[PDB]
């Protein structure tokens, strides 16, 4: 496991609400009894359309996701967010998340940021109109940047803890 303190990298802007687990990775990817790379399985139906976004550059080297409210609602799998993990992401950021998908993203070392939906629309806004724009994502201060906006973002103090001590 890495310990999370600071993430930079690109955003991805996923106009994408109620995301659920099976479109996060689809059933048929989880019978693999291992433990290598789910990177193939995110967003595996939606990646069959060429203008889907993390199909696009730069965006298909993004690692901070920027997704709707309701993000991994619903019961959802471990494999969520391993795909997520192993695809590069480092932080998702919503206005509301599943508890069972934050819950897993803490202790397996993803930032599931919750922001304010206001500040998620100016995020879409800023990296939609420069695609390639970084967001960063400091844990210690709980503050999102993103060119010159600035927004704070909620975590849990348990979540905080296993980040940043880099629990497995």
């Amino acid at each position: 496991s890495e310990a999370f303190h600071t993430h930079s990298g690109i955003g991805v802007p996923l106009r994408r609400s109620n995301v659920d687990t099976d479109q996060i990775i689809p059933a048929v990817f989880l019978k693999r009894v291992t433990r290598t790379g789910f990177e193939d399985g995110l967003f595996a139906g939606w990646r069959s359309d060429p203008a889907f976004v993390l199909n696009l550059s730069p965006f298909d080297r993004g690692s901070v996701l920027v997704a709707g409210p309701d993000f991994g609602t619903g019961s959802s799998r471990e494999h969520a967010v391993w795909a997520l993990m192993d695809y590069g992401f480092r932080v998702v950021i919503s206005s509301r998340f599943g508890d069972i998908f934050r819950g897993n993203a803490g202790k397996a070392g993803l930032l599931a940021a919750e922001v304010a939906q206001d500040d998620v629309e100016l995020l879409w806004k800023l990296i939609e109109q420069s695609p390639g724009l970084e967001i960063t994502a400091n844990l210690q201060d709980r503050i999102i940047t993103a060119a010159t906006v600035v927004l704070p973002f909620k975590i849990d103090d348990h979540s905080a803890w296993r980040l940043l001590e880099g629990l497995d």
